[PDB]
């Protein structure tokens, strides 16, 4: 019968669950090490633990067909089942497994290792891009030293991994195949649980495309007053090196010289954060603050203990990306950052305490369900702190922003900062996955793979090298996702549903009203609320329990990923915008950019 089965089948996944999570500590122990301290031996160690979960994971998924689970009354167990099927790079013989992690361990430690020369002295070469080449990157307004920077990086942390990204390719898409996939694409997006996720993006990214025209273009614009035309073109696509960023994801660095109002207030609180003696310690301090402020979860001893919140000052090789960890027993939670004095770092650390703060509000729930509702959720809860973090309300209640007036001109200059990171941000995190997507799927001959990722560079941001690529070059994995084999398409779900979350937490706060001009959405603050943090708890303590919408539900009672929010948030600087790119006969839109030769 199969109601004795399901009650057996519920005491299988118990067991089964405990026991997925006890092993896959001891793999992520061995991720950490490595991670921390980049070594032969590490890597070695590391590899060996996955390829033994690997196997154990092999051994489940063939177990799982002894249950009629199909067949259970349970939606729960049956969701827990399924999960259970799914095996990932796992499915793949032991000796292609094994392959593909020393392919993948080969990436991320040539991307952890790039050091460059000084631009100035040649002899000193042992610049690092955190915190050495970004430095320079965000700071310099020396085109041509720009330029190098960006050249000897890309050679370093791209093409230098041509060969190995070629085989992780085809590795991929044959686990994808043995799970009965397609291509690595859907095995990705099966993550979102719904057939027309591509479809619905791309509807939402239609919506907010012409605002960031009107951005881009307003950018352009000023560039050319800075730099003059020989360097800008007012018709071409934006030299990518002039952005402030490497990848130029986001081009809040740049603020300075091209905010709407020059001669009025533009927040930037790196300066006054050195001057009150802030430290990567006290930030995170502050981080824990807001959350426990909120009514939810204080940062256990363990994090204290065992996080690395500062890069080590040894000679050692390690990841400095910013990361968050799960370590699946309880309260053993960790992040390592190689944490710096600034703005931009303040959120950063916030970002990785969301994470964190999602580990332990699900920490109770079985293995399986120990994850986010969907990646898109994971990476937007420390972005919705965030975002009140940097508003001129919280920054004046820390200190960090003084003397300061916020009159209609000022409240601009504070929306396009922020849409210099939010809106910008929107057609990078899409070109990640729809390039990656199109080698997947088999759609561009490996002939063509650079300027493929050029072209799409070009079509959606409006942006291009610094100078001509071609195929020799392979520049995708420039980007720390790219090598690292970490999916982008969550970045892009977050920044959108990062302001669904944002409105109905600033609404539950008494923070937001539409028809009450002194509660603007763009200066909410929901620090200190509790009625935000229970609809934080309420959705985050579900984990991965039911689908998606579900989750949404519990938090606001909304079941749709939808683009009105981060419209209404952008609203008034999208009437600004479009009335001063008209003023100032501001060029829009850019040719075929001619930087990539085939
Ligand atoms: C990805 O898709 C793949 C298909 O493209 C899929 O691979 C298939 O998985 C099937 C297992 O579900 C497997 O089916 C079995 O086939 C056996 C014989 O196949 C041979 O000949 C084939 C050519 O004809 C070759 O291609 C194969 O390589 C094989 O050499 C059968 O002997 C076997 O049967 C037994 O099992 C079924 C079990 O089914 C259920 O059993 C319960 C009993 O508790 C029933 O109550 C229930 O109703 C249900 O029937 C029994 O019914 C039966 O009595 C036998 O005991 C079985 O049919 C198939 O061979 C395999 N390959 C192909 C090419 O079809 C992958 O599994 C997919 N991967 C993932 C991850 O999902
Ligand atoms: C081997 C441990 C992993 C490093 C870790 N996974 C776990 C279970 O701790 C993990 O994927 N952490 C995510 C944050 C995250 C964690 C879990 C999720 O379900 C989703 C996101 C994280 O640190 N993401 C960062 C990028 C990153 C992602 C994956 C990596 O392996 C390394 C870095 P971020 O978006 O903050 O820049
Ligand atoms: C790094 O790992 C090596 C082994 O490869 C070990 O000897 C060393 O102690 C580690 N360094 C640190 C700082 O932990
Ligand atoms: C704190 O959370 C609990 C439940 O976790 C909730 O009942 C309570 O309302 C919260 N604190 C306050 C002051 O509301
Ligand atoms: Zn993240």
């Amino acid at each position: 019968a199969l109601v004795k089965e399901e009650i057996q089948a519920k005491e299988y996944l118990e067991n089964l669950n405990k026991e997925l999570a006890k092993r896959t500590n001891v793999e992520t122990e061995a991720a950490w090490a490595y991670g921390s301290n980049i070594t032969d031996e590490n890597e070695k160690k590391k590899n060996e633990i996955s390829a033994e979960l690997a196997k154990f994971m092999k051994e489940v998924a063939s177990d799982t067909t002894k249950f009629q689970w199909r067949s259970y009354q349970s939606e729960d167990l049956k969701r827990q089942f399924k999960a259970l099927t799914k095996l990932g790079y796992a499915a793949l013989p032991e000796d292609d497994y094994a392959e593909l992690l020393d392919t993948l361990s080969a990436m991320e430690s040539n991307f952890a290792k790039v050091k460059v020369c000084d631009y100035k002295d040649s002899t000193k070469c042992d610049l690092a891009l955190d915190p050495e080449i970004e430095e320079v990157i965000s700071k310099s307004r020396d085109h041509e030293e720009l330029a190098y920077y960006w050249r000897e990086f890309y050679d370093k942390a791209g093409t230098a991994v041509r060969s190995q990204f070629e085989r992780y390719v085809e590795l991929n898409t044959k686990a994808a195949k043995l799970n009965n996939f397609t291509s690595g694409a859907e095995a990705w997006l099966d993550e979102y649980e719904d057939d027309t996720f591509e479809q619905q993006l791309e509807d939402i990214f239609a919506d907010i495309r012409p605002l960031y025209q009107q951005i881009h273009g307003y950018v352009r614009f000023r560039l050319r007053k800075h730099y003059g035309d020989a360097v800008v073109s007012e018709t071409g696509p934006i030299p990518m090196h002039l952005l402030g960023n490497m990848w130029a994801q986001q081009w809040s660095e740049i603020a300075d010289i091209v905010s709407p109002f020059p001669e009025k207030p533009l927040v930037d609180v790196s300066a006054e954060m050195e001057k009150q003696g802030y430290t990567p310690l006290k930030m995170f301090q502050m981080g824990d603050d807001f959350f426990t402020s909120m009514n939810l979860t204080k940062l256990p001893q363990d994090f204290w203990d065992k996080s690395i919140i500062e890069k080590p000052t040894d000679g050692r090789d390690l990841v400095c990306h910013a990361s968050a960890w799960d370590f699946y027993l309880t309260d053993d939670v960790r992040i390592k950052q190689c944490t710096r004095v600034t703005q931009d770092q303040l959120f950063t650390v916030h970002h990785e305490l969301g994470h964190i703060q999602y580990f332990l509000q699900y920490q109770h729930q079985p293995f399986v369900y120990r994850t986010g509702a969907n990646p898109g959720f994971h990476e937007a809860v420390g972005d919705v702190l965030s975002l009140s973090v940097s508003t001129p309300k919280h920054l004046e209640k820390i200190g960090l922003l003084k003397d300061y007036v916020r009159d209609d001109e000022a409240r601009i200059n504070q929306l396009f900062l922020t849409a210099l990171d939010k809106i910008v941000f929107l057609p990078f995190a899409f070109t990640m996955d729809k390039y990656r997507w199109s080698l997947f799927r088999g759609e561009v001959d490996k002939a063509n793979w650079n300027c493929a990722f050029w072209k799409l560079r070009d079509e959606y941001s409006g942006i291009e090298p610094p100078v001509v690529r071609s195929e020799k070059d392979f520049d995708a994995p420039a980007k720390y996702h790219i090598s690292a084999d970490v999916e982008y398409l969550r970045y892009l779900v977050s920044f959108i549903i990062q302001f669904q979350f944002y409105k109905s937490a600033c609404i539950k706060a008494g923070q937001y009203d539409p028809d009450n001009v002194e509660l603007p959405l763009d200066n909410c603050d929901i620090y200190g609320s509790a009625a935000a943090g229970a609809a934080f708890h309420n959705m985050l303590s579900m984990g991965a329990s039911k689908p998606w919408p579900d989750a949404l539900e519990a938090f606001n009672g909304e079941r749709i990923m939808s683009g009105k929010a981060i419209a209404e948030y952008f609203e008034p600087l999208r009437v600004w915008l479009e009335a001063e790119n008209i003023k100032n006969n501001v060029h829009i839109g850019w040719t075929t950019s001619n930087k990539c030769v085939s």
